[PDB]
């Protein structure tokens, strides 16, 4: 084998997806159990989205306004409501498809997969990891707000994310599936914009741990490190601070290589210092940042 | 915006993944209407795989001889043939979910996704390309044989690849769904290495444009070049040649960026010669070939 970024199988959530159209808007709605969640601006216009009084907005609005459609099949809804910046529509049909689930909030620097859709239809996923600065570096065209972000474990879906737009730079924000945005940013049109961002240290000592564990070890070195100094060295490099609760959550990695975790940080510390002399890491060339610690395990042990 | 190497959903191939088992040896199998399609090395011993004669390992067989399982439940073998390197075994009962589908043999350099399975259940999906030596480079652990590569053309499922063995270099060989292999590759422990590989030099034509789309030219210069002197340089760097067909794939990205097929191949000269410089393209800093003008095209907005 070798070792490839990987998303997880799509199926249980391609199921879940359908169109939800509101006037001239249309866009992706998940839909579990009889009830479909969707971007609370699915109900905006142009004009609208420069600040709209979505309260107001939804008053105006009436069952009817939305149409819902399930492969060639027109759910009727029989009610609506507002949780936060996503938009509840009840139907009249339960999910067939509804897989088993959970909806969670995920923490800065992890990953999980995102089914891109359009019209109601899957059209690819990829796996990418939320970055520190709360925005995602996705790949979104127009129409794709509703599409959402997911973990699987077992025969459960934990939903993580949906999208609902794209900020100057080109990455992405949308929220969770209560509908709390992740980072600071708002459903409207405002100047705001992704803060700064930094590399996700505790990935990048995972993925170390991955390529020793697939044989790759030419990095390794006798010597340690202290976390401060660690920290002196990797900051100045624009890597997130690691703290002593990284250290504890690359504990199983560090127990199955017998290697500690400052061992590791000092073999880190050489990499960002002196490069990698030409060599790679796992066939490449710079340290990746998009496997955490659970990603590795999971594909290193072949999960289904 | 923003561009990934992105996969097809598999949800249409998960609902056609099986185990087969024959004797203790174990793997997927991908069950399409009434029929179950498997690497037909499923039969073979340890010692058989050194110098196996398929043709008498499989007479020596009976459909009982055969264990597929959809899930938890078996599926009763009423039939049983070789096709290749292919066992295509015929089942009691009819796949449900058996989408819209066809099988299509792919060319070099042209990518699929693939559905890594192990005893028949789904562990991962992920883009690849199919390199210029026939070998992908995929991340395959042992029991993923069996596992198969696609692509989706509306509701449409193109079966391409079904993965059958790993090679000393650590990439991995296979054949389409009739059976035939990619490359000269052998279904039998050999001395069989990859051959020479080189860049899929249309990719990176194609990755550059997806650069330039999504708002990024500094690697673009004033410029142009002859298709024979970009093919004296790209050669020395081991891509693939360019040809006259290839210029005309990359013709609507040219039209939609206002970038002429042949500056952008004086760019990538530039880029070959003086490197990055620190400078990265769509985040990435090695110049990437594992993305078609098609994938390019279908990913990026209009």
């Amino acid at each position: 084998s070798g070792f490839r970024k990987m998303a997880f199988p799509s199926g249980k959530v391609e199921g879940c997806m359908v169109q939800v159209t509101c006037g001239t808007t249309t866009l992706n709605g998940l839909w579990l159990d009889d009830t479909v969640y969707c971007p609370r601006h699915v109900i905006c216009t142009a004009e609208d989205m420069l600040n709209p009084n979505y309260e107001d907005l939804l008053i105006r609005k009436s069952n009817h306004s939305f149409l819902v459609q399930a492969g060639n099949v027109q759910l009727r809804v029989i009610g609506h409501s507002m949780q936060n910046c996503l938009l509840r529509l009840k139907v009249d049909t339960s999910n067939p498809k509804t897989p088993k689930y959970k909806f969670v909030r995920i923490q800065p620097g992890q990953t999980f997969s995102v089914l891109a859709c359009y019209n109601g239809s899957p059209s690819g996923v990829y796996q990418c990891a939320m970055r520190p600065n709360h925005t995602i570096k996705g790949s979104f065209l127009n129409g794709s707000c509703g599409s959402v972000g997911f973990n699987i474990d077992y025969d459960c879906v934990s939903f993580c994310y949906m999208h609902h737009m794209e900020l100057p730079t080109g990455v992405h924000a949308g929220t969770d599936l209560e509908g709390k945005f992740y980072g600071p940013f708002v459903d409207r049109q405002t100047a705001q914009a992704a803060g700064t961002d930094t590399t996700i240290t505790l990935n990048v000592l995972a993925w170390l741990y991955a390529a020793v564990i697939n044989g790759d070890r030419w990095f390794l070195n006798r010597f340690t490190t202290t976390l401060n100094d660690f920290n002196l060295v990797a900051m100045k490099y624009n890597y997130e601070p690691l703290t002593q609760d990284h250290v504890d959550i690359l504990g199983p990695l560090s127990a199955q290589t017998g290697i500690a975790v400052l061992d590791m940080c000092a073999a880190l510390k050489e990499l960002l210092q002196n490069g990698m002399n030409g060599r790679t890491i796992l066939g490449s060339t710079i340290l990746e940042d998009e496997f955490t610690p659970f990603d590795v395990v999971r594909q290193c042990s072949g999960v289904t």
